[PDB]
């Protein structure tokens, strides 16, 4: 008991015994929050932040703070009058005030046609509150183009989010090259453009709109570059956006760019940096709704950040748009930059081959029928007459209506919604807008050089592609039900719909078909003595079954590991495992390719065999030679064929794995407010949990359907079909698909090379 | 051009019209002052605290409620703290100033006029004591001046009970408190002056003073509103008092103290010395135990410390049996009570509840008896376990809370082991340096809890349980050398621990390959008795020869498809929206079990029942009934054998798969502060991403190891072993394990029934 008494006696003995600018910014931020919550008395009090500090020795900061204080005091007077009621107005907000500060860097040595000092030397900036970008023009926001009276006929969007300065600099240099090429067209000839895109004035009619995604995620080097080109200012942003509470901040500057001894054409640029992170869909929402509804361009082009365009990409797009007068939208060719260089990388070469083949075959076939599912990230352009209303409304339905009402089906559909916009353009009511694919308007992008980055990219691509394909398949009746196309166009669309259904059905069972083809040809030619270049009649009879058993077990274990990994961890720490699986599949397909080549060469090459082989495999080379670019295929065929199983299995599995990856009161009044806030928090948590439950349930159901359909098809073919009664069917199906694609490419080539001469009729 | 001019003229015409305090205000200002003081900005903290104090002083007069008026006047304490902080800013030197602690007791709203008690004073009976606590690291809870009513009144508790509660209905808490009062009444009613009853601090008429029941909540945002209403009813929570007195303190949790009086029908329950520590921010049960153990135990310094979850009803003699064990043994470093499902006889139609009851009874009897024979128990999660605060004081608790003290990044994914760290506390108590503490299992101290009645709830619970059990088992296996390396046990104890370590290694190795062993056993016995004519009660010699292989093929395909679906679903979506799928798989496995069960019974009854067969069958299966009859409770097993047998494969496969599958500055200073905050946020995001990457990578690696080890073992047994060369081995292994468990149960029974008579020697 002595330790207890000692401790308690110890406790008993231990028992006895000028304002600031940051303050102004915080108070204005609180006032903005109070005004957001509609507490006008407190908002007026805290706003009256509004003059004593502007002690600053820096002339620019002193002027900015003086102007901000004066504007805030004027706004306080306006709000006080509003509360007094002598001025009646709906939803009061601080007045729109854009501040033009002299740019930090201006080049004394620069060459331009003609320009004014106010536009050239000074940079304009305005923070905007617009919650719904439709009433951007209603709240009084204007752009320098509108203020100066320039009426841009074409606008371009460059969505940018966490990129280095090099990509943006390359994109802007390429755009300047495009503008220079548009300037240098010879007048008074048949081929060149005429009208608003002539020389010496083309730079005024094109506006390049850079939409960021989040002030918290853009690269500091990116911001340093933007300040260097004279389009960003942290001090100006912080001073002039203190109490406005802007959702996005837009800076306007017709920036001048110089490269070596050649000074690029000035580019009319608007850069909308948005405060809260959102999706590329939200960036397009801001861009399209606000800026398009304001200046109303004739053509609207969209490209990602890092896509380098040739000198004639914009020229070819505009030429197509003017000469056709029917195209409701078009997209340029997507190409990997420097394909010849760095040929040692297999992933880069495989991506190059995939892009070239996809473009040529699929895009030519789809452009023949006037409906093209644009590749994600491709440099696509539309005309703002086929997109004005219902197409854009459908495009942004996901943002306008919360994901709970739509469901998971619509959300996964709108993951890559550029295809949805394309379909809505094609099937717009009471209008016949077809689509087009421009071969010569090549837009060079920079694809990932690692298998893990390729895996993530192809996951998002395949998710969007699959569900947009489902949308088109289910809603294809709208083309005949609502649109007014020609009867020939309706029949062509019906034929393409039949082809699309067959192609999508084949691609759904692609893993099962690939497994069956490899198994049958290679391993049941080896086991059952069907490889014409070798006699395995007797052998040991242990290796004969050992080959099939090893192949089956390796394939099944690889598929199980792939499913587990794709369902689980992010494919960035599994680089070694994914490289191992990809290398195993690649080596297996090189073995299969040599086995198939041996079989084809040892076969006495009957007429049916040679026709099928041509029409199945050599269709790639035939279409490439027709289009004039065959060296790319010649170089990248082996690299891509080494990556066919990785592509099919890994990418399809991972894409299907993550379908759910989607973005003066008293004390009684105080207690009631606390209870209401707690209840709203609980309801929001429950609603988010229900959203996640529905999304994950749909993901798992669709994944189970896909995987078990493939497994059941493979088992029923293996157990109930021989190589002689299935492989002819597979060859017929693949030959039919490649025949349709070859006919499409032939039609696209003949259309391009013939429509010029037959333009009179 | 006409509509363009029309719209631009419309915009031009639209161009006209470029260059008395409040209590809520007082609470908000005090909260801001608390935040500023947390940020160590003493000038701003002093200003805001002064404003809040004066605001409360002015507001309190206008309140009509006498309680709120007096309480707000008293709180407007804040002015005294303001004076202290102003003096601190140097005539008073003090390190880390904070508002002085102040506990305020308001009369309880409801006091029972008709109530019977031994003797009590009005101050403790009618008044409820409350104090908010800042203490961040609960070790210096006593250093900051915080005291409990037991310490203030001089009552010196010797047993302290913890009831962790989080999002629970009033009924569970009321049942737990009623059962605790029943235990206190039973401790009162012990006959003095006899051999059996306890002597000393737990005698009659005063035992209620020596026991403190500490209720620790987990979050004020998650506790049930009905739970809070019940707490007000028993007079232990006051929302107004909390909201006012916790304004500027910024307490991490709020503790209320009340010797609550409970009445049930015409019988008045014993008063319970209760402390209710409600945590402001949500945390884990580990953090709840951190607060409980460190703060309260280090303060009052108990003799025994008991831990129970909420909803666990104890019989009248649970505490008596635990304290009898602790007093009479004088060596037990910790004990755990029996875990039992309430009302097992009732609702026998539910299969999941019955299976859980059978699992609890068999696990308790067999495993806990065997472990208590050897003095080392892996405590079941949620069980009513108790320790003595002499074997837990230092290193065991430090190891227990290592996860909280050191962030999971340094520890790794293996250590994050501490999901269920009660086993870790058990092992650290057993292997504490320089002292020999063993554990014990109290059969008669039954703690009845309430299990989930749905397969999905069972799945989640068993995921938690299996996760903790597996990694605590790995810890014990890897660190079992510490018992001989550091502890001072008897040589016989060291040898017993070595024998138990060998048994534990074998048992864990067998349980790791449990799915593969179950699949092989079912496959071999049932389907390779049916296909190969080994079922002694039927002759399948000729048959159709198509159904003979069809049975094996159907079983294999169904098992593999079910396993794949289970992996995908478990590892993917949350098992709450897949109730139908999980019930389907469970029903399939239960029907398969039924088939296997009757097939095995037929095989045994048709076999001529040789001596080896009967011995193996008895010792393998009837070991359950033998141990149950020895312990006197055999009716439970007799009624629940079939119910648990139907759920063996669901248990093993589903639960194991889910558990393993989810492992005064200027603007330059302001800009520098913004940049520092951005960089800190980015580094925190990167650190969280790295944590998740390592965590998921370890999860997937262990899952792949487990699944592929099971698959490879199953394939190598199927292809390279016959039923005659593997099933004898499986029978021998399981027979050995059940022999060890039966011997353990027999030893525990004989120890309990013999140690009393042989206590002299
Ligand atoms: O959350 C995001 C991620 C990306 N982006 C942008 O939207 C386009 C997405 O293409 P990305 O470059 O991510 O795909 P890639 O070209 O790398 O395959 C690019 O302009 C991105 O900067 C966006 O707006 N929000
Ligand atoms: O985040 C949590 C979840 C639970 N608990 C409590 O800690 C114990 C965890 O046991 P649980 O109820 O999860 O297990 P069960 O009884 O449901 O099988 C119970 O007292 C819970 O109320 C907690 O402190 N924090
Ligand atoms: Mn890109
Ligand atoms: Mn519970």
């Amino acid at each position: 008991h002595a330790p207890r008494s000692s401790m308690m006696s110890v406790e008993y003995d231990g028992i006895p015994l000028i304002p600031s600018v940051e303050e102004a910014l915080s108070t204005l931020d609180r006032a903005a929050a109070a005004l957001n919550a509609r507490r006008y008395r407190d908002a007026l009090k805290l706003y009256l932040g509004g003059a004593n500090v502007a002690r600053q020795a820096n002339p620019k900061i002193c002027n900015l703070l003086t102007s901000k204080g004066f504007e805030t005091l004027n706004w306080c007077a306006r709000l006080c009058d509003w509360i007094e009621g002598r001025i009646k107005e709906k939803h009061p907000r601080p007045g729109v005030h854009k501040v033009g500060i002299p740019v930090s860097n201006w080049d004394e040595d620069w060459v331009g046609p003609f320009m004014d000092e106010e536009e050239a030397r000074r940079m304009w900036y305005t923070p905007v509150y617009c919650p719904h970008p439709i009433d951007f023009s209603n709240l009084g926001y204007r752009l320098r183009c509108v203020e100066t009276g320039r009426r841009p006929r074409l606008m371009i969007c460059i969505t940018m989010y966490n990129e280095g300065p090099q990509q943006l600099k390359a994109t802007l240099k390429k755009l300047a090259n495009n503008l220079a090429y548009l300037k240098e067209q010879m007048p008074g000839d048949e081929k060149s453009l005429t009208g608003a895109f002539a020389g010496d004035d083309v730079w005024q009619n094109v506006l390049v709109c850079i939409v960021a995604d989040g002030r918290e995620q853009v690269h500091p080097k990116t911001l340093d570059y933007l300040e260097a080109i004279g389009l960003y200012d942290e001090d100006l942003l912080t001073i002039n956006s203190a109490g406005i509470g802007a959702q996005c901040h837009l800076f306007e500057h017709t920036l001048q760019l110089s490269v070596n001894g050649k000074c690029l054409l000035p580019i009319q640029t608007v850069f909308a940096l948005k405060e809260n992170k959102a999706s590329k869909l939200d960036s397009h929402h801001w861009y399209f709704n606000a800026f398009a509804e304001q200046i109303q361009p004739e053509y609207t082009a969209v490209m990602d950040v890092g896509t380098m365009l040739t000198k004639s990409a914009l020229y070819h797009l505009l030429f197509a748009f003017e000469r056709n007068h029917q195209i409701g939208g078009a997209c340029g060719q997507l190409t990997v930059d420097n394909p010849f260089e760095n040929l040692s990388n297999w992933v880069i070469s495989a991506q190059h081959f995939e892009y070239k083949i996809s473009n040529i075959l699929d895009k030519s076939l789809e452009s023949c029928f006037g409906f093209i599912s644009v590749l994600p990230g491709a440099f696509s352009a539309y005309r703002y007459e086929a997109i004005r209303g219902a197409p854009l409304d459908a495009y942004f339905q996901t943002l306008n209506i919360e994901l709970d009402v739509l469901g998971p089906f619509i959300g996964n559909m709108y993951l890559a919604e550029d295809r949805i916009l394309s379909f809505e353009v094609v099937a717009r009511k009471n209008c016949n807008w077809t689509m087009h694919y421009v071969k010569d308007a090549v837009a060079r992008t920079d694809v990932p050089h690692d298998l893990v980055g390729l895996i993530s990219q192809r996951k998002r691509w395949l998710n969007g592609a699959f569900f947009a394909t489902l949308f088109s398949i289910w809603n294809w009746g709208r083309i005949y039900s609502e649109s007014k196309h020609t009867f020939v166009r309706k029949m062509a669309f019906l034929v393409f719909y039949v082809y699309h259904l067959l192609y999508t059905a084949f691609g759904f069972f692609l893993p099962a078909n690939l497994y069956l083809a490899l198994f049958f040809i290679v391993f049941q030619g080896f086991q059952q003595n069907r490889l014409e270049f070798i006699d395995t009649s007797e052998y040991s009879q242990t290796v004969l079954d050992c080959a099939v058993y090893i192949y089956n077990f390796s394939y099944l274990f690889g598929l199980l590991m792939l499913i587990i990994i794709g369902l689980g961890n992010n494919p960035k720490h599994m680089k070694l495992t994914y490289y191992f699986v990809g290398a195993v599949f690649g080596l297996m397909m090189m073995l299969s390719s040599l086995v198939g080549a041996g079989i084809f060469f040892s076969t006495p090459a009957t007429v049916h065999s040679i026709v099928v082989s041509i029409l199945t495999v050599g269709v790639y080379f035939i279409a490439s030679a027709l289009h004039g670019e065959v060296h790319h295929i010649f170089m990248t065929f082996t690299h891509y064929t080494a990556l066919i199983p990785s592509f099919v299995n890994i990418f399809t599995i991972y894409s299907f794995c993550n379908l759910q990856d989607l973005s003066k009161g008293d004390f009684k009044d105080v207690i009631a407010k606390r209870r209401a806030l707690e209840e709203l928090r609980r309801e929001e948590k429950e609603r988010v949990e229900n959203r996640k439950k529905n999304f994950e349930a749909f993901r798992t159901n669709v994944l189970l359907t896909w995987a078990f359909s493939n497994l059941i098809f493979a088992l029923f073919v293996v157990y109930f079909a021989s190589s002689s009664t299935y492989m002819p069917v597979l060859y017929i199906f693949v030959a039919s698909l490649n025949t349709c694609r070859l006919l499409g490419s032939i039609g696209h080539w003949v259309y391009i090379h013939t429509e010029g001469l037959r333009g009179r009729v």
